[PDB]
């Protein structure tokens, strides 16, 4: 009764590998057959891991042959014959793929934050002024954003909070005086916690009324 080399075969790979990347080698033998094994994927193999992977007939190398991307999908489970080509029942083996994230995306900025706005000068210390919102599709850290005001942000006249990994809201942070200066160009960045970060800027020009 034909054998595999191990009960199941896993492998973790990291999203976004080179076209050919081996990723596990499926064996399996008996000594009572003589047929040179071809190993196949059956049927219980989803279409999609089918596109992403393949496996050698003769070697039971198994390649990445797509686009491996974490952010539309980070397991995949393959089923592997051992198929002798005659009428003896061929075994079968689970191969298990987990899918790990790479900082492979920037915060993008949502077309709906703020790039104009207008205050009068009497706009009270902690009055919430505008909001920006990024949106950063990565795993864990490296899908967390932050945002800070870069430049432009004279005198630390306003401060940005984070909320909920996305929104940046702007507020006042100090007494505003139009005479003082009555116009600020904010650079907001947008930075991932990835090692290292990864970032991107969104202009914020803030005019200061009468
Ligand atoms: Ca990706
Ligand atoms: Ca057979
Ligand atoms: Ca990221
Ligand atoms: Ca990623
Ligand atoms: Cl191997
Ligand atoms: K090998």
């Amino acid at each position: 009764a034909v054998q595999f080399s191990n009960a199941s075969y896993e492998a973790a790979i990291l999203e976004n590998l080179a076209l050919g990347t081996e990723i596990v080698r499926v064996q399996a033998y008996s000594i009572d057959n003589l047929n040179q094994i071809t190993y196949r994927f059956n049927a219980y193999t989803s279409t999609q891991a089918k596109a992403l992977f393949k496996i050698d007939a003769i070697t039971g190398v198994i390649t990445v042959q797509g686009l491996v991307d974490r952010e539309k999908g980070d397991f995949y489970t393959l089923t592997v014959v051992a198929d002798d080509g005659g009428p003896k029942v061929d075994s079968t083996v689970k191969v298990y793929i987990t899918v790990l994230d790479e900082n492979d995306n920037s915060p993008r900025f949502d077309f709906t934050s703020d790039s104009a706005v207008s205050i009068p000068e009497d706009c009270p210390v902690g009055q919430r002024v505008a909001t920006v919102k990024a949106w950063d599709p990565d795993a864990g850290s490296n899908g967390q954003v932050v945002f800070s005001l870069a430049s432009g942000n004279i005198a630390g006249a306003f401060e940005i909070v984070t909320t909920n990994d996305s929104i940046g809201e702007v507020f006042v942070a100090r007494p505003l005086d139009r005479e003082e200066l009555d116009h600020y160009i904010l650079q907001v960045v947008a930075s991932d916690r990835g090692t290292p970060p990864r970032k991107k800027d969104h202009i914020l020009q803030v005019t200061i009324l009468d």
